[PDB]
């Protein structure tokens, strides 16, 4: 029979976890859209290019035929076909759990209707759980399609921070609404910033607040310590031992470690990803005063297996994150040069392995308050989705594309992160600078980028992109993902995007 407080249990779990030619996790709805928003931009870069489907995300220049396009597109279809069958089952029913349950879920199919709309502009479109093939809704109509759930939703959900942690809320419906605000010129070809800056001010004048420690916000404890809940509108939960493989974070953490660095958080260093030398020079405008281990000093093959030598190998020469943190003047600045895990490079001249670039270390297995984690292999931290910095970045944005004021904002945010420059005068280059340092490695850089023209164009080459070392403009239908061939061929309802063929 129906189990209705399990299914709506799903509902949330499949923002966090899974249940070939494809490992373990990899079908993930975070993973494959992250992927999507961070491969091929300046954030990051896959070490392994001879992995299937990899030089294409990073040099933009992917085809219908793309197994990762393929993979988040049938993963955003398929957890919308579970909520559309949740609220078929619920239909009807008028207890007060059950109203809030139904809007929480409808905000979960606009979320990810969201997804189709900023990856691919359209989507496959079904609001009920059948076997008819889904029809295609374009951009415009898609747009007002998920404001308008946004809005008829809004008063079902409970008031801001008063949720069980890990569900949505009014704020949760209005930080997404002030996205698509955001995003409304791309979308629909006509701006809509003043409400951008509406739907923001609304969630800054909300319950919740910005964490104090930028750090404590992608740590293991993430939903336990009250500094970091009270800025994670939407955190999707994680624990180590039971998320264990298959989760979000377990790819941000192993992901990005390899054996022989300092404070790894997990047995296992994936050694997937590490930061394109663009992804640091928003933190050093010249990559020369990055701390950087001499290439005529040697590193010992021996004595440096412990955190403890590491640590102090790197403190002699300046390299420990902290040291890293303290150059930069800014607390956003969780990067490693150090000697765990071998020499970095911060620009190579060919991909070939994890330490052609510094590593992020952005994500810890560790816990503010000391305490032990549940695994030593699979990560705690929880990924707070949605946080209301989000909303500062927005109205800022909002407000200088208004021609207003916006320097305010920015340095609320510059302000918590201890930053020692301070933005007198804000512009566009700021602004797209900010994103990446307030939200580096949290999925949504490529729609950042594609607002501000700069992920196709000449306006913005970095490292990699287009496939050149020093970055090659490429092609301005791949601003959209194309939809996959396989979808083309079995849904006739289905348009393949411009551009491609
Ligand atoms: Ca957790």
């Amino acid at each position: 029979s129906f189990d209705q407080q399990g299914v709506f249990v799903k509902g949330y779990a499949m923002l966090g976890v899974t249940g070939d030619g494809q490992d373990e996790g990899e079908s993930g709805f975070y993973r494959t859209t992250f992927n999507c928003n961070e491969l091929p931009t300046d954030e990051c870069l896959w070490a392994w290019q001879k992995n299937q489907d990899i030089p294409q995300l990073t040099s933009i220049s992917w085809s219908p035929s793309s197994q990762r396009t393929e993979w988040v597109y049938v993963r955003l279809g398929y957890d919308i076909t579970q909520y559309n069958f949740f609220l078929d089952q619920t239909e009807g029913m008028t207890d007060a759990e059950t109203l809030r349950q139904r809007a929480e879920i409808r905000f979960l199919r606009a979320l990810h209707y969201w997804y189709f709309l900023d990856l691919f502009g359209k989507a496959p479109f079904k609001e009920h759980f059948s076997n008819d093939l889904p029809v295609e809704k374009k951009g415009t109509e898609l747009y007002t399609y998920i404001q308008n759930e946004l809005n008829e939703i809004e008063a079902d959900m409970y008031e801001p921070r008063q949720a069980p942690f890990g569900r949505a809320d009014k704020a949760a419906n209005w930080l997404l609404r002030a996205r698509l605000y955001l995003n409304a010129g791309v979308y629909t070809g006509q701006t809509d910033y003043a409400k951008a800056e509406e739907y923001a001010s609304k969630v800054i004048g909300s319950a919740y607040k910005l964490c104090t420690n930028y750090s404590e916000l992608f740590m293991a404890d993430n939903d336990e310590n009250e500094n970091a809940m009270q800025e994670i509108i939407l955190p999707i939960r994680q624990d180590g031992v039971k998320t264990r493989n298959y989760g979000g974070s377990t790819y941000l953490v192993c992901g990005t470690r390899v054996a022989g660095m300092p404070r790894m958080g997990t047995t296992n260093g994936w050694s997937c990803i590490f930061a394109r030398a663009a992804m640091v020079q928003k933190f050093f405008s010249n990559l020369e005063d990055v701390p950087m281990l001499p290439a005529d000093v040697e590193i010992p093959t021996k004595g440096l297996d412990t955190d403890e030598q590491i640590d102090a190998f790197d403190a002699e020469h300046g390299i420990r994150t902290e040291d890293m943190i303290k150059a930069a003047g800014d607390d956003r600045a969780l990067l490693y040069s150090g000697v765990g895990g071998g020499r970095r490079k911060i620009q190579t001249d060919a991909i070939s392995g994890f330490t052609d670039g510094l590593s992020i270390v952005k994500w810890q297995n560790y816990r503010s308050d000391g305490k032990p984690v549940s695994h030593a292999t699979y990560p705690d931290t929880d990924i707070p989705l949605f946080r209301l910095a989000e909303a500062y970045l927005t109205r800022a944005e909002a407000i200088f594309r208004q021609g207003g004021d916006a320097t305010g904002d920015i340095n609320e945010l510059r302000k918590r992160a201890n930053c020692t420059r301070k933005v007198q005068t804000v512009t566009e280059q700021e602004l797209i600078d900010e994103w990446a340092r307030e939200f580096y490695l949290e999925g949504r850089r490529r729609s950042d980028l594609v607002r501000f023209g700069m992920f196709t164009t000449n306006k913005y080459l970095w490292d990699w992109k287009g496939g050149a070392m020093n970055g090659t403009s490429v092609a301005s239908y791949y601003n959209k993902y194309p939809i996959p061939v396989s979808d083309i061929n079995n849904n006739r309802n289905m348009s393949q995007n411009e551009g491609y063929k």
